[PDB]
């Protein structure tokens, strides 16, 4: 891809997290194949002298003692001498890859868990707003999690993102509304993050747990921690994080009708462990946020729909209650401009363009309906920046910086086109985007950017987009003319 943070193998970093175990066997007789060096933390003894046994003289008592619903399940409970501890289980290079980490230590988390749950599958949740959707999803998260700031970050058409909601405790200061570049999550984070949709990173300053040996031998390359609960994360990104003051951080993918939409992104001052069967909660709670969204956004496009449905019928009362089609259409200004959201039209019924609303003037309309006449666009044409497609119009945003075009003829030039000005939008960016990130001399290291203060920039040139529901309904009023 792009540059050299999207370079960077993030499942291949041959280290995890602090607080756990990783462990590693091949083959039938469960061969101790990879282990984590900081092993001796759960095994009684040194992990290096460990490699080549059977998992039988590997493993405590306590975790043998578990090994059938281990296996069958994935995940167990375990008590060990140094407490209890989450077992997990994956597949990953021919090998299985035992996990273990400190477990839930409160009997009513899920208790907990099912009462969050309640306010955002609510009877009639979300109805105050979308926003107001967002705002209980970051809150139930804080609530669950502890995390002293709860974000909702959306991902944008370039895939720079921004803080749509906040929850913070009183006295954190947050992002809320700030944009940030898309290098911030660069594309092979963002791969992952779409298969595997949690990470935790529990404590921002300790160090990598190496793994042994740091290739699996059959592979020559370090063992694969795509799946990992434990993966310790890119280096640059933990400098990210002590650069923003953050000593934990905890964040999930929110998967919308297939692709990444954006995260939840939580962050703690201080290092913080979260079960993984706490993490598993705030899972559903990402889940059900999503389902919302859909929900609320299918039914604003349905209700859009009949709005535009609406139209075209008052529309054609209008006409043949009298007159010319021209003079209705006059009439019916406020009318035929509401069908695509637009501030003017131009008709080209046949003559010189019929104008309504504020459009270019009758010169400029010509010019555009010629240059039309030649793209390949089928039935309709639209944009939101004219400008970087036609120079021509490229000075007048205040009047045409987006079209809708339709046509009305074959190989004729007779179109409907409406017009759409410009809205201007101040930004504000957490850092100077121009320096997304502080490369060392020879650009080798590559270091985050140093401060996250507000940026300030405005977009020009630029309409609202054009939605379905208008390009819908500009197609069904190709019939009328
Ligand atoms: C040149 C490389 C760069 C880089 C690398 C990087 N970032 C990664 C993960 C990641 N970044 C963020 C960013 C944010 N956290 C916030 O709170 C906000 C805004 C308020 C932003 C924009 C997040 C959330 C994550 C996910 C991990 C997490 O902490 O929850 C990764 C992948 C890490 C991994 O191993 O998975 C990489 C490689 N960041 C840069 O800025 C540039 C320099």
């Amino acid at each position: 891809d792009l540059s050299q943070c999207d370079r960077e193998p993030i499942h291949l970093l041959g280290g995890i997290q602090s607080h756990g175990v990783l462990l590693a066997f091949r083959g039938p007789d469960r061969l101790l194949e990879v282990v984590s060096a900081n092993a001796q933390a759960l095994l009684g003894r040194p992990p290096e002298t460990l490699l080549g046994q059977p998992v039988g003289r590997v493993l405590p008592a306590e975790v043998l003692a578990q090994w059938e619903p281990l296996v069958a399940r994935g995940s167990v409970r375990v008590v060990l001498p140094a407490g209890a501890y989450r077992a997990l289980l994956h597949e990953s290079d021919g090998l299985t890859v035992l996990e273990l980490e400190p477990a839930e230590l409160q009997p009513g988390m899920e208790e907990t868990a099912l009462e969050v749950v309640r306010r955002l599958v609510s009877p009639l949740a979300g109805v105050k707003g979308t926003q107001a959707l967002l705002q209980t999803a970051a809150d139930t998260v804080r609530a669950l999690t502890g995390f002293d700031r709860v974000m909702v970050y959306r991902f944008d058409a370039d895939w720079h993102g921004e803080v749509l909601a906040e929850s913070k405790r009183g006295g954190m200061d947050g992002f809320l509304g700030m944009h940030f570049p898309a290098t911030d999550i660069p594309v092979q984070a963002r791969a992952l993050y779409t298969r595997n949709p949690l990470r935790l990173i529990a404590d921002a300053r300790a160090r990598p747990v190496p793994l042994l040996p740091p290739v699996v031998p059959a592979l020559g390359r370090p063992l694969d921690l795509s799946n990992s609960a434990l993966r310790s994360v890119s280096p640059v990104h933990l400098e990210y994080l002590r650069n923003m003051g953050v000593g934990a951080s905890f964040s999930l993918s929110l998967l919308k009708e297939g692709v990444l939409w954006g995260l939840i992104a939580c962050t703690h001052l201080e290092p913080l462990h979260i079960s993984h069967e706490r993490r598993r909660a705030c899972e559903v709670l990402t889940q059900l946020l999503a389902l919302q969204l859909s929900a609320e956004e299918r039914a604003a496009e349905a209700s859009e729909d009949a709005h535009r449905a609406a139209l075209l019928g008052q529309l054609a009362t209008a006409m043949g209650e009298g007159g010319t089609l021209e003079e209705v259409l006059e009439k019916e200004s406020e009318r035929v401009l509401a069908l695509t959201g637009a501030a003017g039209v131009a008709l080209l019924l046949g003559e010189e363009p019929l104008l309504v609303g504020c459009t270019p003037a009758q010169d400029e309309v010509e010019a555009l309906v010629a240059w039309l006449a030649t793209q390949p666009f089928q039935t309709s044409f639209h944009t939101d920046r004219l400008g970087t497609v036609y120079p021509p119009l490229a000075a007048r945003a205040d009047v045409a910086a987006g079209i809708l075009a339709v046509r009305l003829a074959p190989a004729a030039a007779r179109f409907a086109i409406w017009f759409r000005p410009e809205v201007a939008r101040t930004i504000s960016w957490a850092g100077n985007p121009r320096k997304p990130a502080e490369p060392e001399p020879g650009h080798q290291r590559l270091h985050p950017r140093g401060s996250f203060q507000a940026w300030e920039e405005t977009v020009r040139d630029t309409s609202l987009p054009w939605k379905r529901a208008d390009l819908g309904a500009a197609e069904g009023f190709r019939g009328a003319l």
